[PDB]
């Protein structure tokens, strides 16, 4: 019944398990046509994609909070391989754009359209720790529709560790982008040092852009895209979509925000079995990770 519930929901597209209603246009993701001034914003899903993505609108438009309001997030940076038949199309909404374009995705390196790498458009990887995107993931499975009953926790990590979620292994995500991340044309960033050093992670983003760092941006942007401030933006915070779709009732989308809120969630025993099939998964990566 949970096995039947996931076979419902999700279906593998290159290997990769994914939402059923993303798949069934999947040539349209294919075949995209990139443009060589497209920025991509790539990361796994809950690892702070909503945050990094307004503090890059903000760059681009010279901090003018009122130009960043205008819309709602999900319009003004659309959603890639995002589909529901003819209710929401990132293609389509990416096609009518203006450049230049700003893209999300929660794609792994060797399924993003080729169309970018072919026009080495500039892309922004974001990664959290594992154990912080499996509660963030967890609530999100519960608080939004087209998932099956995750169950309880420790069974919703024992398919996180398996990458029998949307978007597959975690682990495969991050080491594959770990890789492309050497690339000068790839910014690999961590959720937990936009935590840390807000101020060193925004300067280190307008260098990357291309744009002048002035104290009074940064300022400006480090207030905006600040928690307390992005969980208050209608703009921001996906309080525009109904509870039917998006139940926020539930568990709000700007949760909590932190870094190490699986110490609240993960037992001793699920700690452990998780922190050694962690091991095994990672000791072949020089990629590293804070967990607090
Ligand atoms: N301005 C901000 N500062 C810190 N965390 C933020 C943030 N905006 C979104 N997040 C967090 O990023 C996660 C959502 O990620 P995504 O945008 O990729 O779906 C949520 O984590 P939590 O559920 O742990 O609170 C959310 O709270
Ligand atoms: C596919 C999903 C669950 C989603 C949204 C975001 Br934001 C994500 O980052 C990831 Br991952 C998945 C979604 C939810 C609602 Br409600 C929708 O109306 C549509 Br169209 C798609
Ligand atoms: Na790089």
């Amino acid at each position: 019944n949970s096995e039947l519930d996931y076979y419902e929901k999700f279906e593998e597209v290159h290997g990769i398990l994914m939402y059923k209603d993303f798949v069934k246009y999947w040539d349209n993701v294919e075949a995209f046509q990139a443009r060589p001034d497209d920025l991509v914003i790539a990361t796994y899903p809950k690892s702070g994609t909503t945050w990094v993505s307004e503090i890059v609108y903000m760059i681009y438009k010279e901090g003018d909070v009122e130009k960043c309001k205008e819309d709602v997030i999900f319009n003004r940076i659309p959603f890639l391989e995002c589909r529901k038949e003819n209710l929401m199309n990132g293609v389509k909404q990416l096609d009518e754009m203006n450049s230049p374009r700003i893209v999300k995705t929660h794609l792994p390196p060797e399924l993003l359209p080729a169309s970018f790498w072919e026009k080495d458009c500039k892309i922004i990887y974001l990664c959290r720790n594992a154990k912080d995107v499996a509660v963030s993931f967890y609530y999100f499975f519960l608080m939004v529709a087209g998932h099956p009953n995750p169950g309880s926790f420790p069974e919703f990590v024992e398919k996180f560790m398996q990458g029998q979620v949307p978007y597959g292994s975690w682990y495969k995500h991050v080491k594959s982008w770990w890789e492309k991340g050497k690339s000068p044309r790839v910014l690999f960033l961590f959720y937990e040092d936009l935590k840390e050093d807000i101020r060193k992670e925004v300067i280190k983003l307008i260098h990357f852009l291309e744009r002048k760092p002035s104290e009074e941006l940064v300022d400006r942007i480090i207030h905006h895209t600040s928690f307390q401030e992005m969980k208050n933006n209608p703009s921001t915070n996906y309080t525009t979509l109904p509870d039917e779709i998006m139940n926020q009732k539930l568990s709000p989308f700007m949760r909590k925000g932190i870094t190490g809120d699986w110490k609240n969630h993960f037992t001793e025993a699920l700690n452990e079995k998780f922190d050694k099939h962690y091991e095994q998964q990672m000791k072949e990566s020089t990629l590293k990770f804070r967990t607090e």
